Order: structure tokens, then C-alpha cells, then sequence
């Protein structure tokens, strides 16, 4: 119902570290990684390049096993 993911508020460029400013949560569907987990995402780095708007899914993000 209202569970909330990471949704990417600016693109994340390939091959390059999670900020707090480049994460935001909100209510999508498919649900992605829980928005809990934002401080947990910080400095990770993702596998490929995140669009603005997209929702950051745990296959996603090199290191994360929830």
C-alpha cells in the first residue's frame, strides 16, 4: 500500500556514489529498494546510469543485499 521507494531526484551517472541529494521516496509501482533504506544507500555506487524519476531497484546498486 503506501510503501515508499528510492526514486532517483537527479540522473546518477554509471559507475558513481549515492548522495542524499540525488535520493528522494515516494509511492511507486514497482516497488524498489525501501525508502527506510536511504542512509544504508549512501556513498554505494550503482552499476548503470539512473534517470531522473526512476526507481532504484536492489539489482541496481553494487553491495546491497537488504
Amino acid at each position: 500500500a503506501n510503501q515508499a521507494s528510492v526514486v532517483a531526484n537527479q540522473l546518477i551517472p554509471i559507475n558513481t556514489a549515492l548522495t542524499l541529494v540525488a535520493m528522494r521516496s515516494e509511492v511507486v509501482t514497482p516497488v524498489g529498494i525501501p525508502a527506510e533504506d536511504i542512509p544504508r544507500l549512501v556513498s554505494m555506487q550503482v552499476n548503470r546510469a539512473v534517470p531522473l524519476g526512476t526507481t532504484l531497484m536492489p539489482d541496481m546498486v553494487k553491495g546491497y543485499a537488504a
